[PDB]
């Protein structure tokens, strides 16, 4: 059903988003690293922290395109249902104009109708 899907994305998301926290979380100890590295003097294991950094900067990326990707997804998925629920309303209103219209059992009116339009009409072709 739609709404199993609604929910999983939701799941999901949420789950990415501590992913995405986490991650932070990562990114600000390798900044942290390198610094104390370098009040060792040791710019190469510096260096090293820094490319680590960086992975984990692409990874974050990585984690916030899965998130975006759902949740565009998900706003397909509620978007398609409430123009559904358009339809709907609109077919079960057009039957209920129709029962209105055929609300006359007396009498002969809309195919005199249908008729002296056929003589309006005539002047077209």
């Amino acid at each position: 059903s739609p709404t199993k899907a609604i929910v999983r994305l939701r799941e999901h998301i949420n789950l990415l988003s501590k992913k995405q926290s986490h991650l932070r979380t990562q990114i600000t100890n390798q900044e942290n690293e390198a610094r104390i590295f370098l009040t060792k003097g040791n710019k190469v294991m510096a260096k090293n922290a820094l490319k680590k950094k960086k992975t984990i900067e692409q990874l974050l990326s990585k984690v916030e395109g899965t998130m975006e990707s759902m949740e565009q997804q998900l706003f397909s998925i509620e978007s398609a249902n409430l123009n559904l629920e358009t339809m709907r309303a609109m077919q079960e209103g057009a039957k209920a104009m129709k029962t209105i219209h055929s609300g006359l059992d007396i009498d002969k009116v809309d195919e005199t109708m249908d008729e002296i339009r056929e003589q309006v009409e005539l002047g077209d072709e």
